[PDB]
């Protein structure tokens, strides 16, 4: 007995779906142009389910912002309109969180309950590579303290108070680090996904988590997401690595074979253990686990229990 | 702004809500039963009204399950009914924690969505005299580190898992001890209440507070509760310290001056510093915020907007 519903992916193909609302044309091109690491049979099998499952959700606490408004005779000090349902993603770097939350932000867009969802990376709040200097923290790029807790915290906590203007930095993966100057805004959106490593620890006090109306963990097995971290590694000689301007210049002159020691490397060293010590440890807080099979495919969902 | 509507007592009475709640007579005996200090007039022009806020919310939850339960064909895996609605209850020793919950306890079980509502301390959940001494941990009583943490969340996960039955132990003030082989039954009530000062403190993994539905922090001014504190103390001594066997009888012959010193000695050096170190810093984790004037009134409200 425990506190949420399990399905492995025999279960929920099975499963007596309520609705048709299905996938126009229109949809499913700019579909296949921010996945193809997910493949359409995955996005109408599983995602779409889901992104229903939370719409739900959201729907639920329109209801009761409105409820509760008219309960209170809908004096001056509360705000018009409900503030914004945020949707965190978790899991290791390679497992996927950025497509997941792209697929996720498209999907819930099909409402018209809540037609504007923002989706926000946890990297741009990473401390800038000259900080990360200052604080000697540079071998901890990724882990809890190389982020600005207190501007993610003050960020979060600006979008849940109902600003219609919030702003975040950006990181840039190709430089490896905060692009200086460039800001993403958001402007009181219906629904805020937040990507990152990060986003499900656990702090002192309030946390960023705390302000999360439902929450999401992208799961595996270790030794698939080594597979994954690697090919993702020696993909990024030709493209990212490739560029001069490139922080990682000199991997891009790495054989195959030299590329996937260096990887196999970095992965031991930094990335595995991170996924250990920081990120697998608050997979039992998410409202959803999704576990993904050796080639990306959903093979088991874990719901909380409602 | 903030992430709080915020009301004051005067803007809180000075609302139309539009349902007339009234409290029977019926009702008014029960709740002059559960003692004094106990304002009616509060009980009516705050309590109740709360309760309807927190009902709209366990409402919004039985629909909510009902509408996924719907979406995924009931399946077999699913449980048959939602899960108890788990409320938190913090703030510091002798704010009045144990009052508000019982209260509310007494508030919420009148609707007949949720007449079941079931109260624990988690001053069961503190390890027996005996086993805070091996651990020597008898000078930090009421800290974290003096309860079974671990005891409490399995306890708190088995009630939120739907099980039909689960035990907490019981804690004697009367003896200042754990009852051996004493033992509260909950049998999946609608709606459970954990009342406790540690409820919303921060685990590094999951937490009980991960599995509050709604919680609530019970405030006031630390100088006002340290006068509550220091009566609760010279109260005791014809009540509680008056008994032979009591662990602190010497204390019934203490005259007003050796009472108040005492009393505040163990403020100073005990419960204020459990408060600044532990308490307060939770007090932003909480849906409701309840503020409470030197005279006991409510006298400021934050709830979190929806
Ligand atoms: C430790 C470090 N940090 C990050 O790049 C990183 C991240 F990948 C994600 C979020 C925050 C980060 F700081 C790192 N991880 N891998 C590398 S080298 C390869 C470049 O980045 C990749 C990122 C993801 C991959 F799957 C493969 C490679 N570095 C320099
Ligand atoms: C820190 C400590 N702990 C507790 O007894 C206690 C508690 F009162 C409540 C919950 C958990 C606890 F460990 C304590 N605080 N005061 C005392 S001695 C005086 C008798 O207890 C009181 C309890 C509550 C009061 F408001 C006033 C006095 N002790 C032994």
């Amino acid at each position: 007995p425990s506190p949420y519903v399990e399905f492995d992916r025999r279960q929920w193909r099975a499963l007596r779906m309520s609705t048709p609302l299905a996938l126009t044309e229109e949809e499913l091109v700019g579909l296949r142009g921010l996945g193809e690491q997910i493949d359409l049979l995955e996005v109408e099998e599983v995602y779409l389910p889901l992104a229903r499952l939370i719409h739900l959700q959201v729907a639920a606490r329109q209801r009761l912002f409105a409820a509760t408004a008219e309960f209170l005779g809908e004096p001056q000090q509360n705000p018009d309109r409900p503030v914004p349902f945020i949707i965190g993603v978790a899991g290791s770097v390679a497992v996927g969180k950025s497509t997941t939350a792209r697929v996720l932000q498209a999907l819930l867009a099909r409402w018209d309950h809540h037609p504007r969802v923002d989706l926000v990376t946890t990297d741009g709040f990473l401390y800038p590579n000259a900080e990360l200097q200052r604080r000697n923290l540079m071998h901890r790029k990724g882990f809890p303290e190389s982020y600005n807790r207190r501007a993610l915290m003050r960020f979060v906590t600006s979008v849940k108070s109902g600003s219609d203007y919030a702003c975040a930095p950006v990181y840039s993966h190709l430089h490896y680090d905060i692009i200086p100057g460039a800001e993403q805004v958001v402007r009181h959106p219906d629904i805020l996904i937040l990507e990152g490593l990060n986003v499900l620890q656990t702090g002192p006090t309030l946390m960023v988590s705390d302000l999360f109306d439902f929450s999401l963990y992208v799961d595996a097995r270790i030794e698939d997401i080594e597979q994954w971290y690697v090919s993702r590694f020696l993909a990024m000689r030709t493209t990212a690595f490739a560029d001069p301007e490139s922080h990682f210049h000199h991997y891009a002159a790495f054989s195959d074979s030299q590329a996937v020691v260096a990887a196999r490397e970095i992965w031991r060293t930094i990335n595995r253990p991170n996924l250990v010590e920081n990120i697998l440890p608050t997979r039992p807080r998410a409202t959803l686990v999704l576990r993904k099979d050796a080639d990306h495919s959903i093979n088991r969902l874990r719901l909380r229990k409602l």
